């Protein structure tokens, strides 16, 4: 099937709920995101085909990058991105390929897979350094803004893994700039780990959404802006920003990272797998997050040998372009398929289709519903108590979906009451699983169906 492109329904606007993205013309926009940080620096141009039709073709829609990594920043054809400081008025040179020219093409690169480019304007470790002041980030916003604004695929990031309480008035003056420019483009805030943009920003006018970074520490790993022991619970984030008004669509931006050390500076540490890049995404998702963005630890650097690595990283044992073929990468696809599968507006978070005792960490059970289904994501296989009249039907549907590999298993047909449900899986395998529940009157999952279709395509002609 032809290419699908979000922005043939419009530009990107926060949907009347306040909890979700849709396009102009009411069509949702499930958010599924890859990290590319390093891109615009060491990819050339064959290379960034290459990444984002892996990325096209694994189901993402939203690709990142730091636009500059430093104050001045340099891309593999030993081009700078500055000449003249923050001064851009002869950026362009005819006849010379130069580094703007080259974050221009990674953008039409991106466009031609339907795939929005997340734009974080300047990672905030040079900004935190002093290399970019408030007279420089209007500049450089109005240098942006007037380059990018009628390209359709741009999402801005203001930040880069740095508290809103560091360097505020810096990236106030850069937002405001921009978005004195830009009103065709969300705008929002990528905040350090362990924190949401909602601490800040969650008011201000030039944010459309909240972001948070719930990598990388494991649980008890304080060795603090949260509690003690609630390291791995991301779903905490999703209800901390949502708590506050005016209420905004919220994302984990930052989860683990496959093969990153859990706490990321000693590399014979354990490592996030798969199972655990999987349990972040629905735990966001299910807890009432708008899409979820990934990461990988060797293609968010694309390493490959004679590069230094960051977080034990290791450039001669897996390059990025082989860790586009790793299990975690290739599992996000699963999760944004069965979320475009159901009534998209109405739903919401609800624990309390969860009945009797939930589990605890591992064990807690994540629930999320319409008014006539209901999505439970189990990652360890506990056995669950599942109210069913939380929703729609004198009957419903019931069926297992395998967050690993989209397997859809038909259950039975069920009376409106609490009822047991229980996989017959290993316990903590790495086999969770959905619980999919529908009003019997619906036809959105079908009895004999073993996968989910392509529910992309409803929007595709
Ligand atoms: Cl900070």
């Amino acid at each position: 099937a032809k290419t699908y492109i979000p922005w043939k329904n419009g530009k990107l606007v926060v949907s009347e709920e306040g909890r979700y993205l849709k396009h102009e013309n009411g069509v949702p926009f499930f958010w599924l995101g890859e990290t590319g940080w390093l891109m615009p620096q060491r990819l050339n141009r064959d290379e960034v085909s290459y990444y984002l039709n892996k990325c096209k073709d694994a189901g993402y829609n939203m690709v990142q990058v730091q636009v500059l990594n430093g104050v001045p920043s340099m891309n593999i054809y030993g081009q700078y991105s500055m000449t003249d400081g923050f001064n851009f008025k002869d950026i362009n040179r005819k006849g010379i390929y130069g580094y703007w020219d080259h974050m221009d093409y990674i953008i039409k690169s991106a466009a031609s897979r339907g795939i929005y480019i997340g734009m974080v304007c300047i990672w905030g470790t040079p900004v935190e350094q002093g290399l970019m002041n408030e007279k420089e980030a209007v500049a450089y916003g109005k240098f942006l803004a007037e380059r990018y604004k009628d390209e359709p695929n741009i999402i801005w990031m203001i930040g880069g893994d740095i508290r809103g309480d560091n360097k505020t008035e810096v990236w106030d003056a850069l937002a405001n700039s921009i978005r004195s420019i830009d009103k065709g483009h969300l705008m929002t805030f990528h905040p350090r780990g362990r924190t949401t943009s909602a601490t800040w920003f969650n008011d201000r006018e030039w944010l459309d959404f909240n972001m948070f970074q719930s990598g990388h520490r494991r649980y008890g790993q304080r060795n603090y802006p949260i509690e003690e022991n609630t390291e791995e619970d991301n779903w905490r984030f999703v209800e901390a920003s949502q708590a506050k008004t005016p209420l905004k669509p919220v994302i984990d931006d930052e989860p683990i990272y496959e093969d990153i050390p859990q706490g990321l500076h000693d590399p014979n540490e354990t490592r996030w797998n798969q199972h655990d890049v999987r349990r972040y995404a629905y735990w966001s998702v299910f807890a009432g997050s708008f899409g979820h963005s990934y990461g990988h630890n060797d293609i968010m650097q694309f390493i490959r040998p004679g590069y230094g690595a960051s977080f034990g990283a290791d450039g001669r044992k897996k390059a990025w372009w082989d860790a586009l073929e790793d299990p975690g990468f290739n599992q996000m696809k699963y999760l944004k398929n069965l979320m475009l599968t159901f009534p998209f507006f109405e739903r919401v978070p609800d624990q309390s289709v969860i009945a009797g005792t939930n589990g605890e960490r591992y064990d807690r059970a994540i629930a999320t519903r319409g008014n006539d289904y209901l999505l439970v994501y189990n990652y360890s296989g506990r056995p669950m108590q599942i109210d069913l009249s939380k929703i729609s039907g004198a009957k419903k549907n019931a069926w297992w979906y395998s967050a690993k590999d989209g397997k859809l298993e038909y259950i039975g047909e069920f009376d409106s009451k609490v009822t047991s449900f229980q996989h017959d899986s290993g316990y903590l395998s790495g086999n969770d699983q959905v619980l999919i529940v529908v009003d019997s009157a619906k036809d959105y999952v079908q009895k004999a169906w073993t996968a989910l279709p392509d529910a992309i395509q409803k929007w595709n002609k």
